């Protein structure tokens, strides 16, 4: 990596404006080749640069350098904001939904494989590059067992990573929520919505309440049932509630590659 100075990386985010040069967190818009600067703790600053040495992977963002934390630019921005179509972009069509799944678990099999749990995997850490292949996010919490220290996004979280437990089978089951929230094009927690957590829909489809037809994003018109009802398969293994039951990233991995 580029050792970079606190000066060299102020006025590229033109006095840290923000706005404009705020994109959000704190993180912002600069210029060396597009670059997103990640102003920050001290202790998920030196695990970030750890992970990022050791995983290179097409599927991963690229470190540039540290001074913050800078990384390439991804033009297309997170998953989340592209499946709620943020800011006009146009919504995702099922071939593109279906290349993002098949690049995330790419990305997250790279981890494993290397022995790295990720323990945050949510759309917003999926981000989109200029041909909007997936590229995995955010290791501050990334580890190489319980805890004191319970971290990550409720609305993904499996219920052991809540009880402390950290595992890549956790992992698994927050990559079955983002399976769904492609499926759907609905935020994995909506305070205003019924039901609000979005994992809740499987039970719903289950007790046979409702089909997963009725929840298929409505903003697609490349959608088949045969494909749609593949990745729902893989999101409802993902999201078994004991860990052990729940396939491991290269199964979801296959099981992707068998829809296409
Ligand atoms: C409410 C509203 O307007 N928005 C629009 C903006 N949106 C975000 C803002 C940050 C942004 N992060 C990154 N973008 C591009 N490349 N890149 C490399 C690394 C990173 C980040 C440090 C890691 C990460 N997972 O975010 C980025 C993604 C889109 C929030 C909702």
């Amino acid at each position: 990596f580029h050792s970079f100075s606190f000066y060299e990386l102020k006025n590229v985010t033109n006095n840290f404006d923000e706005r404009g040069n705020k994109m959000g967190e704190v993180v912002y818009k600069g210029y060396v080749t597009t670059v997103a600067v990640k102003k920050l703790l001290k202790q998920q600053f030196d695990q970030e640069i750890k992970v990022m040495a050791k995983c290179q992977h097409e599927n991963l963002v690229e470190l540039l350098g540290f001074s913050c934390l800078v990384y390439v630019y991804m033009p297309n921005g997170s998953l989340l904001d592209r499946l709620s179509c943020l800011d006009g972009t146009p919504p995702l069509s099922w071939h593109m939904r279906c290349k993002i799944a098949q690049g995330a678990a790419n990305g997250i099999n790279f981890l494993h494989e290397n022995h790295h749990i990720h323990r945050d995997i949510k759309s917003a850490n999926i981000l989109l590059d200029e041909a909007f292949t997936a590229k995995i996010s955010d290791f501050g919490l990334a580890r190489a067992v319980m805890t004191s220290r319970i971290v990550g996004t409720t609305a993904y979280m499996a219920p052991e990573a809540l009880r402390g437990e950290i595992t890549p089978k956790s992992d698994i089951y927050s990559f079955g929520v983002v399976l769904l929230e492609i499926i759907t094009g609905l935020p994995a927690v909506d305070e205003h919505r019924e039901p609000q957590l979005l994992l809740d829909i499987k039970e719903e489809i289950e007790d046979e309440e409702k089909t997963i037809e009725d929840y298929i994003d409505k903003k697609m018109n490349d959608a088949d049932s045969t494909s749609v009802e593949a990745m729902y398969s893989v999101a409802s293994q993902c999201l078994h509630e004991k860990k052990n039951k729940r396939p491991d990233i290269k199964k979801v991995q296959q099981l992707l590659q068998e829809m296409t």
